[PDB]
């Protein structure tokens, strides 16, 4: 069972629950992925910075509770933990307002990067690339994982408002796309990043990247899986979402859990099965408010997939 | 009825209400004072900056609902509205964690200051002095109110963590104390700012400021009122607080409401009556969670004072 490293932003998502209240929900895409993997009995570890504040300590506690290795989660001395307000009438990027800019995670330093080993995974989202020093630190982490013979997963997970220089987003994100073994886009993100109007055109636009595995999520319709000379839609049972927050991260968690335990993750059968798990995780994640709340264990996932 | 201008930070206070929820409560000391005055049928107006975000719009809506003039509440183009997490096991400064530093209000500019007129009041708290440009803008506003023949009220309302240079707090706050007609301290703040161990010693330490009216709040014991050659404790009925958040601002609101409608606020009878109102407001404010929730109207206050 290969270790999956997650890095980036652990955040508190404030999610409406009644007209005058927010639920205090643990979140942050790479933290969500870490917990998704752990819930499936995988080996996940998180490195990054939160703030020395109650929200940062709450995220440390959450990762601890969830059996995610968080020895390399540090408290920044000055900056605050990311705090995000969710609007449930919107979906994805449009649903979030980032109250802390730049939050502690944006100050990831080179010395925060842990030792990597051959065969490990590193998963990254674009918020880690939004501002310096995290951007350069995260690119260094990617280069180090590649050098040691590990694998790199990237989910742009675009949140434009976090970028102090939003005009840098497209190029910076595409630089990371070019480094990854696995890239997951939503349909909308693929089109945005490539300036195209369809998935077909978006996939053609990234062909010269020779990305080993691209997955494009299609909401209730599942996911398009693109590997060399092959495209295939993989879909499971559609559900009516209660909260879509983090469904994409649950998806990545199932995907990477299955790739991480595979003898040879490049194998087409392994990939398609991993995407079946991913779709089931994404569906189940939507059944409760909070990105992490309904991240399934294997008993729940197997029951749903049957 | 003289207009009272309030400036500084309008904030969203996230107040625990159940183990997994926060109440979304409008707050921010000068906003609290503005609303307290308005609830008592006074003429209050707020100038300052919040963020172009849901919390900033919520604070605009709150001031609007409360009949506080907020024509001069602006949305900063870049910075976020102050967001504060409250710990109900603590009191005052120790109960707050500021998640947004620097928030929008810290970017108050000289051009944000509205036109003042003779006999108006301006009330300020120390967060407005914490960082530039708000610090210099607020000192300019104070100088302008003094020049036109208005009156200046200052409540340090210390929140050290908001200062990027906390070593500047003492001197900067005492500079404002030297400009004010009315200064309200908690017992703890007076001692901290003067480096003393008693109210008596603290009052002696500020004697050469020749401050026309100093009020030192004493929690359930009421307030010490210090005017030239006179000190007097004014107390009302003690209550068991449900939430002390903003009790001090309710106090200031009652005080300034009564001074603002007085023919001659310097009159000793007027001052002592204003403090009686202040104590009643402070007590009643504690009866519900949220700084603004239980700010009384006159019917409630009169009933309580009887
Ligand atoms: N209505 C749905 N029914 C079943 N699965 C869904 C549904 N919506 C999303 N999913 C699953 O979640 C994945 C990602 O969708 P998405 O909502 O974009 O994630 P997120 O909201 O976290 O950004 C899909 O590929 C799919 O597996
Ligand atoms: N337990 C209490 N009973 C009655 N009045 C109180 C009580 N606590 C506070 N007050 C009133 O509120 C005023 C300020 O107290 P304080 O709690 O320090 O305000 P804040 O919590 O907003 O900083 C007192 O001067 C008094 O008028
Ligand atoms: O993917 C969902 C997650 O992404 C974020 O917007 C940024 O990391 C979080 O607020 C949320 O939990
Ligand atoms: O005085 C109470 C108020 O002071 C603040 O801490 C800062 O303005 C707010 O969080 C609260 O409403
Ligand atoms: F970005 Be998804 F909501 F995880
Ligand atoms: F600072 Be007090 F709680 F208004
Ligand atoms: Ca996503
Ligand atoms: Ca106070
Ligand atoms: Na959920
Ligand atoms: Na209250």
């Amino acid at each position: 069972m290969s270790r999956v490293w997650l890095t980036g932003d652990a955040v508190v998502d404030l999610i409406p629950d009644g007209q005058q209240h927010y639920l205090k929900c643990p979140g942050g895409a790479p933290a969500n992925v870490a917990v998704a993997i752990a819930r499936l009995s995988g080996r996940s570890a998180f490195f990054g910075r939160v703030g020395n504040d109650p929200f940062g300590r709450f995220m440390q506690q959450t990762l601890t509770d969830e059996q995610v290795d968080c020895q390399h989660l540090h408290f920044d001395p000055v900056h605050r933990t990311s705090t995000v307000v969710v609007d449930l009438d919107e979906h994805g990027e449009r649903s979030f307002t980032f109250m802390v800019k730049p939050s502690a995670d944006q100050f990831l330093q080179l010395s925060d990067i842990p030792s990597f080993q051959k065969g490990e995974w590193l998963h990254v989202c674009s918020i880690a690339l939004a501002n310096q020093p995290s951007r350069s630190s995260t690119f260094a982490a990617i280069a180090q994982m590649k050098e040691v013979g590990g694998y790199v997963s990237f989910d742009p997970n675009l949140r434009e408002e976090v970028w102090s220089e939003p005009q840098e987003l497209q190029a910076t994100v595409m630089r990371a796309v070019g480094l990854a073994d696995v890239v997951k886009f939503s349909e909308e993100e693929l089109q945005f990043l490539t300036g195209t109007q369809s998935i077909e055109e978006g996939l053609q636009a990234i062909a010269d990247f020779q990305i080993p595995l691209v997955v494009v999520t299609l909401g209730a319709k599942g996911a398009l899986v693109a590997t060399p000379n092959s495209q295939q839609i993989v879909s499971g049972k559609a559900v009516k979402p209660i909260d879509t927050t983090g469904a994409g991260d649950a998806f990545v968690g199932g995907l990477l859990y299955r790739l991480s335990v595979a003898q040879d993750w490049h194998n087409q059968a392994t990939i398609l099965d991993a995407v079946k798990w991913a779709n089931g995780c994404g569906a189940l994640a939507t059944t409760q408010k909070g990105a992490m709340t309904a991240l399934p264990n294997q008993a729940a996932l197997y029951a749903f997939l049957e």
